[PDB]
């Protein structure tokens, strides 16, 4: 009878990201000094991915990128900030998916995703 006497319950149960800690105007504003102050780096924010519990979570969230740093650096440091072992996984994610291109400057990334406020958002997770 196909699991006819089958119920489902959703089961619930009992720290911001920056994009909850500021406006959209207030990270607006933010992009607007960086640029006007630091026209060579790139504006990257860096958070563990919700409900990660592999990797540890980093003291900074906000970064400035020099514009030649490339994904396979960016990844080298973050990885060494974290203390990771050599053998654990880790992905640095950009909306959502790993960088197919890990040699090229992060200014280039930057020209395809950057979010509407004008931040680079990345994510790190020990999978994806």
């Amino acid at each position: 009878h196909m699991g006819s006497d089958i119920d489902e319950f959703d089961l619930l149960e009992g720290e911001k990201t920056f994009k909850q800690r500021r406006t959209f105007e207030q990270r607006v504003e933010d992009v607007r000094l960086i640029r006007e102050q630091h026209p060579t780096k790139i504006p990257v924010i860096i958070e563990r991915y919700k409900g990660e519990k592999q990797l540890p979570v980093l003291d900074k969230t906000k970064f400035l990128v020099p514009d030649h740093v490339n994904m396979s650096e960016l990844i080298k440091i973050i990885r060494r900030r974290l203390q990771l072992n050599a053998n654990q996984a880790f992905f640095l994610l950009v909306n959502g998916h790993s960088m197919v291109s890990v040699s090229t400057p992060i200014s280039e990334v930057y020209e395809s995703e950057k979010d509407e406020d004008g931040f680079l958002y990345m994510v790190y997770a020990s999978q994806e």
